[PDB]
């Protein structure tokens, strides 16, 4: 069969241990599109292909994960998890699990995910141009979800020349960090007889994540904070994470931001209150247009501040007011001290000094232990 083109599948219920590709880590520059845990796999390692769009004009949004874990290979296959949210408020979800998980590179660089059922007839794939230009999803799960979804790099700088380390445990890379996004989509209902048509409005941004780690979620943090936002001439992302409990490690960040596309604050230091860019991101609990998550944890948003390095170096603040639910996943037993992961429609305010640009975002938090 094929020539020059590289690939790992992974199905369940087969061994990875004849799969002819290597295992790598962090690769210094690139998307690291292709997977890491490949012709083994500790038990505890996960990989995730991430991708989103909100449109600014009617605050829909698409949320899209698409995963690989060791679990997975034993028991249930691999997850692909879609979130929606329409422009009135009202969302669909699924968590669908398929017995196969291919990835590709081909001749010309191109790399196709391919997540698949053969008893089902049923997939969800993902391709990104060679030179993360533009990447690209079709959905085709007869019954639940049918369509495609495309994201084109924003023009400015890529940020792949940044360090992805998110602590010791996990790289958190950004193919394509700022996108305008586009999706049409057939939702069906439950019981596959009916289906909803969802547009992602225009005016729409996004990207797509990359991450990785060799251990579970609990081993590597407690808590977590995602923003994805354009804000005028502002792009930013933000990945935060606390340390599991009992860890002596400090608070650890991915964040980035953009000012009319190019990279102003490469921020891996999270900081309270400069030799460094740095973030500061701060809780807040305080318009009628608030949401909390359904869980313990009642902030009603944050705010968030870029600290570029060294004396004279600028400030950019911008207020993240938590608008619209798009989820609510629990982390725990139901109870007043439940933990759980929320997602949002941020709305966002702000600039350096004497500018307040407006914008909206994807959000999430999540809490575990």
């Amino acid at each position: 069969h094929m020539s020059n083109v590289t690939v790992s599948a992974f199905t369940v219920d087969k061994s990875i241990s004849e799969e002819h590709v290597l295992p790598s880590s962090f690769i210094p520059g690139s998307g690291n599109i292709f997977p890491k845990f490949t012709s083994a796999i500790p038990k505890t390692a996960w990989e995730l292909w991430y991708f989103d769009g909100i449109s600014k004009d009617d605050k829909s949004s698409i949320v899209i994960g698409v995963t690989r874990n060791a679990e997975g290979l034993k028991h249930g296959g691999f997850k692909v998890q879609v979130f929606v949210i329409w422009a009135d408020e009202r969302t669909w979800h699924r968590d669908l699990f398929f017995p196969e998980s291919v990835v590709s590179i081909n001749e010309s660089g191109v790399t196709d995910g391919i997540w698949k059922d053969a008893t089902s007839n049923s997939s969800i794939s993902f391709s990104c141009a060679g030179d993360l230009s533009k990447a690209s999803l079709v959905f085709d799960v007869p019954g639940v979800v049918q369509g495609d979804m495309h994201l084109e790099a924003l023009p400015g700088d890529t940020g792949l020349d940044t360090d992805a380390r998110l602590g010791p445990s996990v790289y958190y890379v950004r193919p394509i960090g700022r996108a305008s996004v586009k999706a049409q989509l057939s939702l069906y209902s439950s019981d596959a007889t009916a289906a909803e048509q969802f547009s992602l409005g225009t005016s729409a941004n996004g990207g797509m994540d990359r991450v990785w780690s060799p251990l579970s979620w609990p081993q590597v943090m407690t808590e977590s904070y995602y923003l994805r936002t354009q804000v005028g001439p502002y792009a930013m992302q933000i990945m935060r994470i606390f340390p599991p409990a009992g860890s002596e490690d400090q608070p650890s960040t991915m964040a980035r931001l953009y000012r009319e596309g190019q990279l102003v604050c490469v921020a891996q230091h999270v900081v309270t209150r400069m030799t460094h860019d740095s973030l500061i991101l701060s809780k807040q609990d305080n318009s009628e247009d608030v949401v909390t998550g359904g869980y313990r944890d009642k902030n009603t948003g944050y705010t968030v501040e870029f600290v570029e390095k060294g004396n004279e170096g600028q400030r950019w603040k911008f207020q993240v007011r938590h608008e619209r639910i798009i989820w609510n996943t629990p982390t725990s037993r139901p109870g007043p001290d439940a933990t759980g992961n929320t997602g949002f429609v941020e709305v966002l305010c702000g600039g350096t000094i004497g500018e307040s640009y407006e914008g909206v975002g994807t959000g999430g938090q999540c809490e575990l232990s």
